[PDB]
């Protein structure tokens, strides 16, 4: 496979992970990791068994811990499905979820074609 420096992975995609911070107040349940003692949900880690939220993929990203772009997708779309998984239907983070996924297909596919 085609080899990716890790700086060369951070000034591609930052971009879109970028994008994502921008929505206020969309981003702003998955800015840090989801703490279920202090948001009073004990089912949380019962229910989702691969946390993931934009701190952990901006660390990812700034430490060069993804080889290629896929990987970054895949821990992006992780933080979605998650928050889809956990969240009702009908209520705000569900809500919230929807718009930054809305957002990230908007920006990823220029991005991943330039990569390559
Ligand atoms: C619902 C708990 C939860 C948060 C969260 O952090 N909620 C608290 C929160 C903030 O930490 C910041 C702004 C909020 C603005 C509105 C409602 C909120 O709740 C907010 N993030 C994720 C991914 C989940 C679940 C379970 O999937």
């Amino acid at each position: 496979s085609m080899i990716f420096k890790p700086e060369e992975l951070r000034q591609a995609l930052m971009p879109t992970l970028e994008a994502l911070y921008r929505q206020d107040p969309e981003s702003l349940p998955f800015r840090q990791p989801v703490d279920p003692q202090l948001l009073g949900i004990p089912d949380y880690f019962d229910i989702v068994k691969s946390p993931m939220d934009l701190s952990t993929i901006k660390r990812k990203l700034d430490t060069g811990q993804y080889q290629e772009p896929w990987q970054y997708v895949d821990d992006i779309w992780l933080m979605f499905n998650n928050a889809w998984l956990y969240n009702r239907k009908t209520s705000r983070v569900y809500k919230y979820c929807s718009k930054l996924s809305e957002v990230f297909e908007q920006e990823i596919d220029p991005v991943m074609q330039s990569l390559g």
